[PDB]
């Protein structure tokens, strides 16, 4: 499955190194997100198992083509935070434990979505 | 000035039509930012002499190339809402009064930072 490929590429990270500020910017670079300095990119540290059970019965539909996690996944979010969207790109981390909000297609993860969850 | 013009053209606009999900889908496509769809872009609604004057004494260095607002301005974030990166993209509208941070070169700004602020 390309798309769901290319979402583990820009997604999965099971055994992070740091999540850290420097392990955004090794990881953004490592995942091929860096062309330009995309702004906001999230890790998912889980099993694939559990992302993609969002796309099932372990998700709710939140709106066309997204489902919403039914259980919080560790995760660190990587924003850019400099001046300039040419590489390289400098980048913040922030940790979370949260639901996580992701795009489905027939049954498999292919998206994230990056808006602000409360 | 380029890269001034560039910010502009992303993250300028006076008077807005609306605001909602609708503005956001256009004006994504107007500001020429949907070659994929960019996942977080805010508009701006104030002057450019007011934007300006964050990479002033209106600004607070906060950290590298970046400077935060000492003052509030109306704002309209816009997020990508869809599971698939190709046109057309479908946004979600976020309206805000808040202070924001841009980046700055030599007095001008040059990128807008579209992390989280509290
Ligand atoms: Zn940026
Ligand atoms: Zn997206």
């Amino acid at each position: 499955d390309s798309r769901y490929t290319k979402f583990l590429t820009q997604h999965y990270d099971a055994k992070p190194k740091g999540r850290d500020d420097r392990y955004c910017e090794s990881m953004m670079v490592k995942r091929k997100l860096t062309s330009f300095c995309k702004d906001v990119n999230t890790f998912i540290h889980d099993t694939k198992n559990n992302i993609k059970a969002i796309c099932g019965k372990k998700g709710s539909p939140y709106g066309r083509n997204l489902r919403i996690s039914k259980s919080h996944f560790q995760v660190t979010t990587c924003t850019h935070k400099g001046r300039s969207p040419r590489p390289p790109c400098r980048y913040r981390a922030s940790k979370g434990f949260r639901y996580i909000i992701i795009g489905c297609e027939n049954g498999w993860p292919v998206h994230f979505d990056e808006s602000f969850i409360s």
